[PDB]
């Protein structure tokens, strides 16, 4: 079933319940996921109204872009030309600049396919918005089906050569409580390399490093605590994880990551080459989620996209988008129960 | 009473009914007025869903900007520098360029003051959007009261020197039906001059013209048909009226214009210096409003703002907005019924 109601400030909340009783909800403010529950338990982080997002943290569950991540000095090269984008983090352009797409009300239409329900959000980024050549006609379709798969499908076409590499900013916390650290979760991730950051500004260092057999190696499932407790330079730098991991094998058909807690698992599939993992390294900020003070490490993202830093590390990819060319990207998060045995204590 | 409902594509329809039983409705799609009715008759033109506006005509009732009207060649100069804005009508920038603020979903908040209810719409125009320096934080407040006064109050702040001169694009039609020409309405307007158009491109011609004692003199109430049947080259040029009229006396307290049909009249007040009057000169287009095919001359606007063409005729004013300055504008449409 599908339900809709005002979510505040003119945004709406679209709630779907599939045949298995699982419910998931989205808002057109930032074409974002607001909640995902199983048996009354929140699987992700979210707020209860639109205003909270605007006042507390606008990123959670949002669609971010046009370019996700940081671009050093806000400088990109588009068809031999240098362009400077809005700089909202020091000289850096983070997540598309200020008052970006995650802060706008997108229009939308719901399509009921029975076993699947699609919520297609649309927005036009005008030419020159935040320094980006356009216009860019974007759409993000969020769908949920009877198989417990939440899929995000992105599409875009620009009138001019530009750059495009958006992502989905959901945070998971299988504890269903922000005040509980995700160090108790098990993580499997099919990636043998990562992109180190230069320093506190978080721009890329310039090299790609092999992480096999270090505390960041999750090719074989291990608890997140292993990473959090690590004193490896990079972990200490950011007080957790806040990095792009390069997938070893590409393709929508492969389970790239799996996050488990007891009997619940979330599997990640995508057609993108990297996954930026940020573990809510907010220290004592304590943003309130459902009246619970969020803890350091109280959430984890799996932002699938082309890795940030390609400006400096060309091997990472090319995010350019040619005029008239159709962009597409697909990321899927699937929920499972008793996929494996995970019985630990922390 | 206030009622909020889905208006399509995620947009909302906010309807306010005052003590007199008059109903006015707005949508956050373009911070716009959708309907205004008394005793079951529509006083303005509007559609029944968001999709219609997008498919048929996105301008009716909307907040248009950042700059309302046409800018020759899309060119403006800011702090002595040339800037080219998005061109959406040939080389001109009309109503802020393509996919402008009238096509965006604005956020909003309703404030019930009892005798008056306000709906405050907000939107951020990012720096560089359609060529305009910013970011510009804008808000438009539409309010309605028990005295039948519909007021629009604009506010904006920019992080950078830029240009700003928005307007409200409601079309009135006291016949309550689009298939009926407004030629039968009487119009009074406190302006002795107007700004002629150069040609069919509708860019300003360059001069300011005195209209005293011509078919366009409405200082004394007159029926629109007069203007409409005029042989004035400017009338002939656009097939009706599509021009900026310069108000003789500035100030919000003065009734600047009045539109009448029978027992019903609309008074216009504004703190702006000009009113752009466009009489829906669409010929056979036949846009459908409420299933009624619109006729040529089936509507009239009162776009209060600084006259378009200031790029070429500086006497008209200056639409620059310096960084950090707060822009304000107010326009009121007051409804009256003779007893
Ligand atoms: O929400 C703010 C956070 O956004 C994440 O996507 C970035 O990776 C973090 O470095 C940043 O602190
Ligand atoms: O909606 C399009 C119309 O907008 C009006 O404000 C302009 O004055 C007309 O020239 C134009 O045809
Ligand atoms: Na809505």
């Amino acid at each position: 079933s599908i339900k809709i109601r005002d979510f505040g400030l003119g945004s709406d909340l679209i709630s779907l319940t599939n045949k298995a009783g699982v419910t998931i909800s989205f808002t057109n403010l930032g074409a974002r996921i607001v909640d995902w529950q199983k048996d009354g338990k929140h699987l992700i982080l979210g707020f209860d109204s639109a205003k909270e997002y605007l006042e507390k943290d606008a990123y959670p569950g949002a669609t971010v872009g046009p370019t996700a991540g940081r671009i050093k000095d806000g400088l990109v090269k588009i068809s031999g030309k240098d362009y400077i984008l809005n700089q909202n983090e020091g000289p850096q352009t983070l997540h598309g600049g200020e008052e970006s797409i995650h802060t706008k009300l997108w229009t939308y239409e719901v399509t009921d396919l029975g076993a699947e329900v699609q919520v297609k959000f649309s927005l036009v980024s005008n030419d020159g918005t935040n320094g980006y050549p356009g216009k860019i006609e974007m759409s993000v379709t969020h769908s949920f089906d009877d198989d417990n798969k939440w899929k995000i499908h992105y599409e875009a076409i620009s009138d001019k050569d530009t750059v495009f590499n958006p992502t989905g900013h959901v945070y998971f916390n299988l504890n269903g409580d922000a005040s509980e650290s995700v160090e108790n979760h098990g993580l499997r991730l099919a990636a043998s390399r990562f992109v180190p950051l230069k320093d506190q500004t978080e721009i890329v260092r310039g090299d790609i490093v092999d992480i096999k057999n270090t505390d960041l190696d999750f090719r074989q499932e291990k608890q997140l605590s292993n990473a959090f407790n690590s004193n490896m330079e990079q972990v200490q730098l950011v007080k957790g994880i806040d990095h792009p991991f390069l997938l070893d094998q590409l393709g929508l058909d492969k389970e790239q990551a799996r996050l488990t807690l007891d009997d619940t698992s979330i599997s990640v599939f995508t057609d993108q080459p990297s996954i930026v993992i940020f573990t809510a390294n907010f220290g004592d900020l304590g943003t309130l989620y459902h009246e619970k003070k969020q803890v350091h490490h109280g959430g984890i993202t799996f932002q699938c996209q082309v890795s940030p830093g390609s400006e400096q590390i060309p091997e990472l990819g090319d995010i350019s988008l040619k005029a008239g060319e159709k962009y597409q990207a697909t990321t899927i998060y699937s929920l499972h129960t008793k996929l494996e045995h995970h019985h630990h204590h922390h």
